[PDB]
Order: C-alpha cells, then sequence, then structure tokens
C-alpha cells in the first residue's frame, strides 16, 4: 500500500494512546469492534481515522477513534482479524452505530475530511 493510497489521521502518538472508559459500552459491527465511553456527554467529537484507500474509496480500516475538542479519545472503532476481511459497508454501519451512540448522550459528532471523502461519502 503506497502513500498515494493511505490516509493517516492520527498520528503514531494518538494510535498507539492508552484511553479507557468511566462507563464502557462495548458492540461488534460485522468483523469490527466498536467502543464508547457512556460517561461522556455535551461535547463536540470528531471521528478520525488511519485507513486504506483503492479506485477512490476506503479498502481497509486501521483504525479510528473519537476525539472531543479538548484532544481527548471517547471512543474507537478498530478491525478485528477475520476470513470474510472487512468491508465498506461493515465500517460504515460501524460509524453510524458509534455515531448513533455518541449522539445519544447528546454528543455532536462530526467526521474527518478524509472518512467524508472515502467512506462517509453520499
Amino acid at each position: 500500500t503506497p502513500a498515494s493510497r493511505y490516509i493517516t489521521d492520527m498520528t503514531i502518538e494518538e494510535l498507539s494512546r492508552d484511553w479507557f472508559m468511566l462507563m464502557p459500552k462495548q458492540k461488534v459491527e460485522g468483523p469490527l469492534c466498536i467502543r464508547i465511553d457512556q460517561a461522556i456527554m455535551d461535547k463536540n467529537i470528531m471521528l478520525k481515522a488511519n485507513f486504506s484507500v483503492i479506485f477512490d474509496r476506503l479498502e481497509t480500516l486501521i483504525l479510528l477513534r473519537a476525539f472531543t475538542e479538548e484532544g481527548a479519545i471517547v471512543g474507537e472503532i478498530s478491525p478485528l482479524p477475520s476470513f470474510p476481511g472487512h468491508t465498506i459497508e461493515d465500517v460504515k454501519n460501524a460509524i453510524g452505530v458509534l455515531i448513533g451512540g455518541l449522539e445519544w448522550n447528546d454528543n455532536t459528532v462530526r467526521v474527518s475530511k478524509t472518512l467524508q471523502r472515502f467512506a462517509w461519502g453520499s
């Protein structure tokens, strides 16, 4: 995978930073794993992701995480390794579930320019 097909919204530090859930919820959407801290409310959030793009659209997700304006990780979608792989639809489902959960607790979720461009496109 080249750098003309590799989007890194997240720094190395961001990708690997440990984060804890006061009120943990976890879900599975396809071969994907979803995490929100249910303790978070009333914040602006931004979903950022690292992933590879082919034929103008997301191919493989490495990691997505939810960031408060303050710079804190309040959620995550992550790939489980399995034989099917995982599809752009899995990812797009996962994102809707993340977003749904975040807003349910009165947060406002935005998605990165690149996730708009390649996955959350319409």
